């Protein structure tokens, strides 16, 4: 009949994404899923940081921002267990005690700088009341191509969804889907590995099976949106929340009970290719967060993938405390710190031992 | 087997778009759907008004702007052929010569105030090369709130399409879509009636055939899109592109041709209750766009909706020239714009007669 | 810039149904959708007649179910409101008291012979308990190209659609769309008309909003997946459910809301091409059906579709009351059945009056 | 804010296939999953029969044909290798020389007996010429549960995708994928372990990118359509095509391009529950057949799921060659299936010899 001629990038088969970076990507890749190792999440909004600075009497400044990241990023000795910082659009620009840009200082000590890159979450305006979608990718390749000049191989993008009465809308899914994903692409493009984060939140009363039906649901639409924008598979990290019971069940689980849904819904949604895993804490207690990461790499259930952790809060919680928000606590703070960190190390491991933890 | 309680948004049947400017959005519609009117389009960015200002020699500087919109906005008398007017973000905020916004003066003048918010094109990042989105859904809301307070009642939002060796790719196809029906949820919820722009660009050597098979392919996927967001149907236009051979493809068709391509590819794809369609110019001369608009409102085909245009070119180049950027010629420029909108106005009604309309009309594609 | 030659069907944009039988197919739609007419549904299976001839006392035979078609078709005259009638497997293969076989009585008069291709309901086995998937797509082409030979134009396929708890599964959604769509194409391969029915059934105790709600979202669904077979617009019709509350809901719909919602779904979801839509009636009764009909005829909505009748029981009932399967009662019986088709003949022109069934 | 009481099941989120024999389904595949242990695949139609009967020149009957199978199915420790036999419809009715089944005879032999279900290939009738669609659905549950009950507990079903012009129609990516995922549903509910064979065939002259193009394009809906259905992933199987250069292409890839490009395009499209792949020999000479899997099964590249084969032509070819149809070939033909057997055990387990096999290995290309 008739035939013509098209360029090969109008087929559909051939819409994976090419960029230069991509052998790039994959060296980071291999740098942030380095056994025994994880990623500290240091990117909270200054208005989460209230919430932090609160009970130590910390004032919420610039300046007590960026003492609460040195806190961490320059406590010599984490970066045994840590490959990779995310890091607030704040810190990006702030100096070490040495006078270098934490990007500067990071690298130079062996650990990835990465960069959260969403700017916040807002009202749905589809689905049901409490869905929240996440803006940003206006302008994205302009502020990610500044960000990886300043020092940043890797971002955090964060979309959430809300269990409400054992469900989530249908608008939600697709949606925040498809924000991830376009999201992932243009980090691609920009030289940064994306960490996709589609958090399926704890709040609520729905119990673990609830948590692993949603979960599944709303990871497998992430992982058709992704295929649907071409994305390199062997660039990109996944941070999902752990399938757990809600907040507010007054139900727990075991280790190995999270362990085997957490493993077998991931195994279920993302394809072999997906190079690593950062669970986030998310609601979890410290220890909690360790027992659970502990069990996952021990799990029988297939799991081609790396791991590990990429926690904020459960790296944090009994450091700010110790630390107090005074210098004549950053031993303490630092001790906690290492010691948390280290804890998760060997739970990435497997080798991990409540006794440890007292 | 086992039940459960849920709130009645979370089922996908319940997903229609909820809003309580539905009522103004209607009646807005109902406006900008008049029998004999149609839209004029003076939301050219400010690179592009230097691009107009170049045949009258003309700086562009923001007052020159002004009296460049004022030109066509305080023309005695052009409400009876204009139902609404979809003004650049700059206009929005410039008074006309008795003191009151544009806003202000048209409404005063029965003619609807509207806005472009979207903010511009930029490459697609996937599929083929010179392919584009559009950007401009971060902080939507707020900035459609805003307008919605200085009085505009509707928006337009454009995305286009770019066929080449006869296709587009799907990445192109699904992505701008999904940016258009985003778009127009966000701005049915901010009060404003959203004009969607699915333009398939007349650029290129492909022929009407062509333009008629990606037409259909590019907007039935726009509506797959409008249904996944729940939008209101009978609140909301569309700003298509005319089915036309490629500005470069050597051949032009007859008001009839361009009639039955157009109709036909709009009424495969759109649903029956879409209010009405705004045809753009995009590059046609002010003649045949009259011409074709014309046509299509004489077609035999099915066609519910209110079919008119929103033109800006085919409705300014020549009381531009006539204009010339001087004070001496707004009679001569607002009679010349007067009168294609004149002649836009019975294309609408079907009864446009070639004979009162110019004997020659150079094209306007860029 | 690596381009490829390819073919042109190989291209998404290219995918509209190519067939010779095109044409054709456009001058049966244009019958079919001859104003004032309506079709005439007599193809009810062999276990539906049971369910009529009960009320009579008819033996549910071969021969008897032959002389309940040739009541409504030996009607002399009927052409004159009926434009087509949707034929029985059985039927098509019977002969008339003149000998010609209905088929060929059918067209003689000037009436478009029409089957029903599905082959039933089955269980969905997926989505909820009560939904229903419809069988008959493998072999549809030889089927389908032995009723053309027969002298059938058209034929219809029905899909249904169970109303429980206010809605029904994505799965149901999904999969009877894909079903028609399917169906449609294949037809239109052969030579027939596609009837696509997707039918929300009136069972139920939901209302009328809950029927509108769930026939514009199984509808729209129906569409999209007719776009990706696909489909001839201009050679295609719909045999839709109107818009009513539930037959246990206990609940009334004045005509004029009826009309309202009825027209106001079809314009959310239809196409403007599509040609025609012929209402069931399934479970309205036979005034009911040419009130609504009436009041759709004559609503000030959008409506660039021919608005007709599909109807089988709202066509039959009274005429099968006074045939009583007697030979002796073919005249009474023929006169109700006229009757009946001339009231929805006027519906149809949307000049129904009350008081000629009063 | 209105809430409504509905049936767990009918939220999307809820879809996954709820059966009766799920325990049962994850029992079989273990053990089709073995390790070391592969499957024969003596499902050829009848008419496949006569065309490959011709070169060994052997009458095809119904008798003949039982032969055939009992060559194989009877040979003596072939159970250290095969885990499991897709039989024809026809060979399920079929008996053994002890009076059993042979259904009931592989089970003793522990053997587990599978069915091909599908109904042959068909005009897809949508999209590019060549391409076809898989019949059989309809009906479908009642001719597997008549299987069940004959012993049988895994099935298979085959569609095809042409590689034309390098590319594949979306008709066909969609359909295919469509069909399959209906079937794997079909068949687990009728407690049958479902192959899903997605099979990029290997006509044509495209190279080995632009099968791992194709393929990875067309395994990717395959799964979104398991995943619409519901599937139980850790109860199927996939039978897939090996990304290899095309028959006509000219070349030859090495047992190291095709198991990289193999691998990494099962890991970017298989979610990681997928309990096997079992590949298919296609048109590959029985030799490749051993090294690719071997080679397959030597990949540093992620692959959670067991890589094993279900091969035909690769494994009865010779064994073929070596019968004749006379029970005097029963020696050399057992001889050389047993053979080809130990081979792809070995490559299963990545420790297969290229030394003990022929330097001399035709295409089993047709």
């Amino acid at each position: 009949m008739s035939r013509v001629t098209v360029l090969q990038s109008q087929l559909p088969a051939y819409n994976r994404l090419k960029t230069p970076y991509e052998s790039e990507l994959i060296a980071t890749v291999k740098k942030l899923t380095t056994p025994g190792k994880g990623l500290l999440a240091a990117d909270e909004s200054i208005g989460s940081c209230t919430k932090r600075f609160q009970p130590i009497g910390l004032s919420n400044t610039e300046e007590h921002r960026r003492q609460y990241r040195a806190l961490m990023l320059e406590a010599e000795g984490f970066e045994q267990y840590i490959s990779g910082v995310i890091l607030h659009d704040e810190t990006v620009g702030q100096k070490a005690s040495n006078g270098q840009t934490f990007p500067e200082y990071l690298t130079a000590r062996g650990v990835v700088p990465g960069i959260k890159t969403d700017m916040g979450l807002c009202p749905l305006l589809e689905g049901a009341e409490g869905e929240q979608m996440t803006e940003g990718l206006d302008g994205y390749v302009k502020r990610a191509s500044a960000y990886y000049k300043k020092g940043c191989r890797f971002c955090k993008w964060r979309n959430v969804y809300k269990i409400q009465n054992g469900t989530v809308s249908e608008s939600a899914v697709r949606f925040n889907a498809e924000t991830l994903a376009r999201y992932a692409i243009l980090s691609q493009m920009s030289g940064l590995v994306p960490i996709v984060e589609p958090e399926v939140m704890i709040d609520g009363k729905h119990d673990i099976d609830t948590c692993q039906r949603v979960s599944e649901h709303v990871w497998r639409e992430v992982v058709a949106a992704l295929q649907r924008h071409g994305v390199i598979w062997e660039g990109c990290l996944l941070k999902p929340n752990m399938v757990v019971p809600g907040a507010e069940s007054g139900k727990t689980a075991a280790p190995e009970q999270v362990a085997h849904y957490t493993v077998m819904t991931l195994a279920r949604t993302m394809p072999a290719m997906l190079p690593g895993v950062m669970f986030l804490s998310g609601g979890l207690s410290e220890v909690q967060a360790s027992e659970y990461l502990n069990a996952i790499n021990n799990s029988p259930l297939p799991r081609p993938y790396f791991l590990s952790f990429s926690y904020a809060r459960a790296l944090q919680s009994s450091a700010l405390k110790a630390w107090g928000g005074k210098e004549s606590g950053l031993a303490a703070g630092r001790r906690a710190f290492l010691h948390r960190a280290r804890m998760n190390s060997m739970a990435q491991l497997g080798k991990y031992k409540r006794s440890d933890d007292d």
